[PDB]
């Protein structure tokens, strides 16, 4: 894509401790998939592109991207070594729409209809086995 676009977050680092864990499981299998469905998640299924939507002041405003179409690649991929290091990123991906955007608008409104849904599903992690 355009080079003003940042790279997007990694997805493979041979240098990363990765593992596989009952956690990260549920949280691709329940949480992710949960998530990915729902009528309201098409924005954040890929990083913003900010030339597209001619945003280019994104990548000044939020300097930790993150978006589910890269949280569902590192779990594919085991990038993970806990499910802490995934719901942060989940965490990152709905605290940067909340700043970069207004209370009104309908990407929060959106994002907050996702999250909704992800702390229902956070609070049935399971134990780690
Ligand atoms: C051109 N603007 C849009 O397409 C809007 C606003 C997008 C803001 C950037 N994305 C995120 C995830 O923060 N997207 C809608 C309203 O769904």
């Amino acid at each position: 894509g355009s080079h003003m676009n940042p790279p997007p977050p990694e997805t493979s680092n041979p240098n990363k401790p990765k593992r596989q864990t009952n956690q990260l499981q549920y949280l691709l299998r329940v949480v992710l998939k949960t998530l990915w469905k729902h009528q309201f998640a098409w924005p954040f299924q890929q990083p913003v592109d900010a030339v597209k939507l001619n945003l280019p002041d994104y990548y000044k405003i939020i300097k930790t991207p993150m978006d589910m179409g890269t949280i569902k690649k590192r779990l594919e991929n085991n990038y993970y070594w806990n499910a802490q290091e995934c719901i942060q990123d989940f965490n990152t991906m709905f605290t940067n729409c909340y700043i970069y955007n207004k209370p009104g608008d309908d990407i929060v409104l959106m994002a907050e209809a996702l999250e909704k849904l992800f702390l229902q599903k956070i609070n049935e992690l399971p134990t780690e086995e």
